[PDB]
Order: structure tokens, then sequence, then C-alpha cells
């Protein structure tokens, strides 16, 4: 699935562009009423969906996610979010959703139909074929939507870990084995990593991993117990950090050793992408409630798509045994 994965990188960056554009364009920034958040989510999910189907006929039906492909507008009209094929079509659709705001509709249409040529050269070497018929996809188009809307660009991290801020927003695309539920491939895109104070432009960062029939490869990691838990976490060196996607990334990058979440309020789309990448490094994700009585989370079967019993995410099974002993 190296060709699929390479394509997943491109679209994730296209999704990062949309996400950045909605906070940077004058018109888009200012946005039972007009619910821009839902719009931005649905649109990004649909961009990923339409692009993949385009490149790999048949995959479109296999792409599942957090959002629906439908929206209710200001008049109570239900709009099926189908973009294209031309940019003109996309403007008509978005102005149905936005009451007739032509400036905001055009601005969004531009970024949506914008060509992206993002390619990791290390992945161009790799040639792995995975049968298309065994793949499912879980998308979280913009994770940590609270942090995305608040838009704090100014936060200092505690020991490399951002407690909140635009850094906590991730685009999450995960690929799993339909028959076995096991995650196979993952892409995480942080659209908001570094901001230049003088130009105000954001640079982002992309992470990938693949774990297929014993072949394990991942993106090059920048260098530089620790436990990250959510803002709302109430279970008895610990850091608060917003974002389900982002806390997972902390474990991937080695900024935290353990990410524990005790509630039932994360879902398959929150964890799939990161679980695949953790798998490719020798880690994974276990059901928290089960350990308190090493069984990995699965992605094919419904309970409905909540990770019931919570989770522990780990990079090292050694660290996991260490932590599970303490507790
Ligand atoms: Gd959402
Ligand atoms: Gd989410």
């Amino acid at each position: 699935m190296s060709d699929i994965l390479q394509e997943l990188l491109r679209v994730s960056e296209k999704a990062a562009n949309i996400a950045r554009a909605c906070r940077q364009q004058e018109t888009l920034f200012q946005l039972f009423a007009v619910d821009f958040k839902t719009l931005a989510d649905v649109l990004v999910q649909e961009v990923i969906k339409e692009n993949m189907e385009n490149k790999f006929p048949g995959l479109g039906k296999k792409i599942f996610g957090e959002e629906s492909n439908e929206l209710t507008n200001d008049l109570g009209e239900k709009i099926i979010m189908r973009l294209g094929p031309t940019e003109e079509e996309t403007v008509a659709l978005l102005s149905k959703v936005l009451n007739g705001n032509k400036l905001a509709s055009e601005a969004l249409a531009k970024v949506v139909h914008q060509d992206v040529f993002f390619s990791d050269p290390a992945l161009d070497s790799v040639e792995i074929n995975i049968p298309q018929d065994i793949l499912g996809i879980w998308v979280d188009p913009i994770d940590s939507t609270y942090q995305y809307i608040k838009g704090s660009a100014d936060i200092t991290p505690n020991q490399g870990i951002f407690p909140s801020g635009l850094q906590c927003v991730t685009v999450l695309i995960g690929v799993y084995d339909i028959q076995t539920g096991v995650p196979l491939m993952g892409v995480i895109n942080q659209p908001f990593v570094s901001q230049d104070l003088h130009t105000r432009r954001w640079k982002g960062q992309c992470y990938w991993g693949l774990s297929y029939l014993g072949t394990n490869i991942h993106s090059l990691l920048p260098p530089v117990v620790v436990i990250s838990t959510s803002e709302k976490e109430t279970i008895k060196r610990i850091f608060r950090a917003a974002g389900a996607g982002y806390k997972s990334l902390c474990v991937i990058l080695g900024l935290a050793d353990i990410y524990i979440f005790s509630e039932d309020t994360t879902f398959k789309w929150d964890s799939c992408a990161a679980h695949a990448i953790l798998r490719a490094m020798g880690g994974g994700m276990v059901d928290l409630k089960e350990c308190l009585e090493l069984p990995q989370l699965v992605y094919h079967v419904g309970n409905q798509w909540a990770n019931k019993g919570g989770l522990i995410a780990y990079r090292s099974e050694k660290q996991l045994e260490t932590f599970l002993s303490r507790l």
C-alpha cells in the first residue's frame, strides 16, 4: 500500500491547507445557524474521500469517518456535500450552504481544487502492494476542534508537550484490515507546528507508518516515566494535553511514554491512524478496562464506534509492563 500511503500524504497536506486557509483568509476567518466548524470538517473529509476514489477506483466506499457527508443550512435544507468536478460546481454548492456568501464560497473552492505535490522520497523507494479489497479507512478530518476554533498561537509547551494551542490540532487518516480489524497504515498531519512571528504563516509536519505482514516502516523521527492525559481526565510525571490525535503523537515522538484515557469518548477514527504508526515501531494501543482485569484495539467491529473501556497507548511494551505494574 506504499502507493496508497504516498497518495494519503498528499491529501493530508491538502487537508492541512484547507485547515490553515480557514484561519488565515480574511473572509473565512470571520465565520440552528451557519455552523462553520461542521462545514470545515465535512468538506475536508469529502476532499480526502473524493481524491482517493479518483486515484484508486473502489476505495471511496471504504472511507469512513467522524463526519457525515450531509449538512443542514440556515433554511433547514439538507445538502449532500458532493464537490466538483469543476471549481464552478463547488462554488454553487458552498453558496447553498452559506446563504449566498460568494467571497467565502470562492475562497474555499480555490483551496479545495488546489494541486498539491507533497512526496516523501523515502517512501518512493519502498514498493509494497496490499490488495485493495481488504482495506478500510477511518478519517478524523480535523481533530481537537475546540483548540482549532479558539486558535491560540501563543502557548509555551511544558517539556515539549503543548497543553493547548493550534499545535494540538491533527488531521488523522488510518487504514485497517477489514477481516482482522488490525490497523495497517497511518498518516498524522499537524497543520500548525511553527509560526513565523513576522509573516504569520504556519508550517506543518507529517508522520506516517506501515505495518503489513511483518514489514514495519515509519517516517524519520526528529530527536529532542512520562504520562500524557486529557484536559478532562479524572482517573487516579503527568501532563495535561488537548487532542486525542496529538497525545498519541506525543507517544510516537517519544515526548510521553504513556497516553492513558479512561472514558468511552474516543472513537475508532481518533486512534486508528496513530495505532498503525505505533504498531510500526513495536508499540500499540490496549483496552484500558481489560488490562485492569495484551489485547489490542480493533477497527472492523462495532460495539457504536467508541473505544469502550478507554485506552493505553505505548511505544514500548517494556514501558507498558513497567507502568501496568506500578498501577
Ligand atoms: Gd467534527
Ligand atoms: Gd476527534
